[PDB]
């Protein structure tokens, strides 16, 4: 029921991937990369935190109809790394993550949570690197952590 009850200064972003393979690689090696604008957005959030709070990432594969897990950003963005490590060469850079939950949670469990910073659109209709208001993110994080088959 009650996970994440102690996250006073957290910042939470949506990750939308076109590649489940990339997600599987992210889970295996605890690393991720985003778009150029996505990297810079996540980089600013992580570094402006200065270890004072967690940066959580809510992962969902595009078109899957569910979210697939939760990870915490554990590193700043390194923009000069080996290329071609992901599904496409389009992804440049790298940062560490620590996956906390790896589980499929249907969008029905989350669609009624709406983001006041995204024209009050449901959280399940967000784009890649959309930031979630912390009070709405606590709801999503709790539902994911406590969802069971
Ligand atoms: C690796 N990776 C990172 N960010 C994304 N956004 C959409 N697809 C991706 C992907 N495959």
């Amino acid at each position: 029921n009650l996970y994440f009850q102690h996250m006073k200064h957290g910042r939470v972003f949506i990750i939308k991937s076109y590649s489940e393979d990339d997600i599987h690689r992210s889970i295996k090696y605890n690393i991720w990369c985003s778009t150029e604008h996505g990297n810079k957005r996540l980089d600013a959030a992580y570094r402006s935190m200065n270890g004072k709070g967690p940066v959580y990432l809510l992962f969902s594969v595009n078109g899957s109809g569910h979210f697939c897990g939760v990870a915490e950003m554990k590193s700043a963005v390194d923009y000069n790394t080996c290329a071609g490590v992901w599904s496409q060469d389009k992804w440049k850079g790298r940062f560490d993550v620590r996956w906390i939950f790896v589980k499929d949670v249907p969008n029905s469990q989350l669609r009624h949570i709406r983001l006041e910073n995204n024209e009050n659109k449901p959280v399940t209709n967000s784009r890649d690197t959309q930031e979630v208001p912390l009070e709405k993110a606590k709801q999503v994080l709790k539902i994911i952590a406590s969802y069971k088959h």
